[PDB]
């Protein structure tokens, strides 16, 4: 209902993102070709998403301002920062898909896989990163929050990259790494790699855009948004395998990439010594017979219905945290976020 | 003499960089392994350089402060920001070497080529990027310049990436791109891709650290530092081919990568229609017989002595710009920089 509303409005505003970010032509005719390529990047990589995070910034902003203070220019900034989160996202997936060897994403071939692109993808990725802060200076350079956002976006990139380093240290190509797959490792991973940016960031951004910068208020918010954070990825890793690729818009590479997924983690808790051995022979390998034998094993331990279980268990716990912790904020923020991620 | 002095002092201070950047252990035991890997990155990629830029920040700072204001903590910040530029550098080369397919750099194998690393190099690279701003908040969070530096480092990353996009758009693997190799393109390239960060940045950083933030003072400085900027890369591209690999610490990939180098540019101005054709058949290809036939052609048009010519021509012009433009600043800044890059 509530994201469903302002989505289209959120997406039209992407025409101006691109306009502004590439309005340097007669001033710098030399670099016009870099700026075209830039456009081409943004069109391809910032678009197709569920735009949930970018939206989340916008919805949160409305919710947290007295509409007597939501003037035209405040909403200008409101969805600008929205778009910045989308860029951040886009930055991450473009790099992520080289690193994770992915084939497709958002219903089309990965940027880095297009012929004529390949590893220029890396430079492209960091460009999106840059555009984030380019906008900030544009639309927020004179706000009292301008600096808090910059630090937020960065403090959040770092955290994402720390997560990403764990992801990979825990998931070497070649090395049977079942010992490494503990739930203690896992919670750490999705915390840094997912929760902070896909949740704390967007919300937090708007908190600062609403003049709300108390450490304790941010801390509570954080407490809540790291769970939603966390479930979200267990759902990502679930969908990776049992999800519909015409609906996820991507193909899963978790078994092949020897990844510390929720699944392999639970699988291990419930392994008969023999089973441990089947998985051992099969996990972390390109071969489809092996990837298949594992998918069977996950089904052989009825993990999909276990995921259905945690989904309820977590919905219920996330909801307790909202009650315990939302205030002084309007609980519609978090609720709106939960509706949009639970099934 | 002057860089030769504070180099060793500059390099000892790298023990504390690593200490500080990895002093989160008992506070966050979960992520200790990411932070080890981080250490490993920094050790490998921030070290071995000529540390010229990092130094340049430090030397410039002394030169531009009354030593009654150069207290212990000002020099703490002074070389911290030094190190930040080194990180920025390191960020760029780690990504650069994947993108440019380089084999070696700084007298050893490229990070991304080590076995067990490969494309995790990409995540590693952005980590260095992050550390920059991690330090800033650490040692400069309470300074009046703190924000100007952040914007400088970013405004400079973007510019570097724009350059880098030109680099690559101008240099597709496969496509004979001799038409594209004009000196108008070239000046644009090395301007964004090299001059801004290896020169304007370090100096400018210290200008702001010395409380000097007038647009016109920065503008003049910029005018001067973009030439030094520019020559520096023509020397890089010269050395790429005719340089000593036990002294550059790297092997050149400009012909192989179909790059818009100073050389191919000059080569083209002086081409007999036939010659244009030899180069045509040979440029932009892995094959060593072809790379060889080109190196011959550059020697066949006595370009090395032409480089010796521009070197003098540019030394002389750079020096005119210092006279025309240094003030109110101490001309020893720029001079010190020129001594250290001219032969
Ligand atoms: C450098 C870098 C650092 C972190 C990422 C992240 C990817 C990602 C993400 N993507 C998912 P996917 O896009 O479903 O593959 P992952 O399982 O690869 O992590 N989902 C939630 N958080 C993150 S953070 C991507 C690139
Ligand atoms: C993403 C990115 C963007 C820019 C770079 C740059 C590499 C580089 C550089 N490296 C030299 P090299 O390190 O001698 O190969 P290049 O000819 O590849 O540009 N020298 C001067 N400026 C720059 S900027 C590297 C990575
Ligand atoms: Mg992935
Ligand atoms: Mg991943
Ligand atoms: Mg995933
Ligand atoms: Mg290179
Ligand atoms: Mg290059
Ligand atoms: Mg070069």
């Amino acid at each position: 209902d509530v994201y469903a509303q302002e989505k289209q409005d959120f997406v039209q505003h992407f025409s101006q993102i691109v306009r502004v970010l590439t309005e340097d032509e007669m001033g710098h005719p030399e670099i016009g070709d870099a700026i075209a390529r830039l456009k081409e990047v943004l069109e391809y990589n910032a678009i197709g998403g569920k735009y949930n995070r970018g939206l989340t910034v916008v919805v949160a902003f409305r919710e947290l301002v007295e509409p007597r203070k939501q003037d035209a220019d405040s909403l200008q900034r409101a969805w600008t920062v929205g778009w910045c989160v989308e860029l951040l996202q886009a930055f991450f997936l473009v790099a992520d898909d080289i690193m994770d060897s992915s084939l497709t994403r958002r219903g089309q071939i990965c940027w880095y896989q297009k012929p004529g692109v390949g590893l220029d993808a890396i430079n492209d990725a960091n460009l999106l990163e840059a555009c984030i802060y380019r906008l900030l200076k544009l639309y927020c350079r004179e706000q009292p929050y301008y600096l808090n956002l910059i630090e937020l976006f960065l403090q959040s990139s770092y955290q994402t990259e720390i997560g990403q380093t764990l992801d990979l240290l825990t998931a070497p190509q070649g090395n049977v790494d079942l010992v490494r797959f503990t739930e203690k490792r896992y919670k750490s991973i999705v915390k840094y790699k997912t929760a902070f940016y896909s949740f704390y960031l967007p919300i937090a951004a708007a908190m600062y855009m609403a003049g709300i910068d108390g450490e304790k208020e941010h801390a509570n918010a954080k407490k809540i948004l790291l769970e939603m954070g966390e479930f979200f990825q267990i759902q990502d890793d679930y969908l990776d395998l049992f999800g519909d690729p015409s609906v996820t818009g991507k193909i899963g590479t978790d078994i092949q990439d020897n990844k510390c997924s929720w699944l392999v983690v639970q699988c291990l808790q419930r392994a008969t010594p023999e089973q441990y051995q089947i998985l051992k022979e099969n996990y972390g390998q390109k071969e489809a017979e092996k990837v298949a034998r594992v998918k069977a094993l996950y089904e052989e331990l009825d993990l999909p219905a276990v995921f259905l279980q945690y989904e309820e268990d977590s919905y219920s716990h996330i909801m307790a945290l909202i009650e315990q912790y939302a205030a002084p904020l309007p609980p519609a923020v978090f609720l709106g976020l939960a509706r949009k991620i639970y099934k």
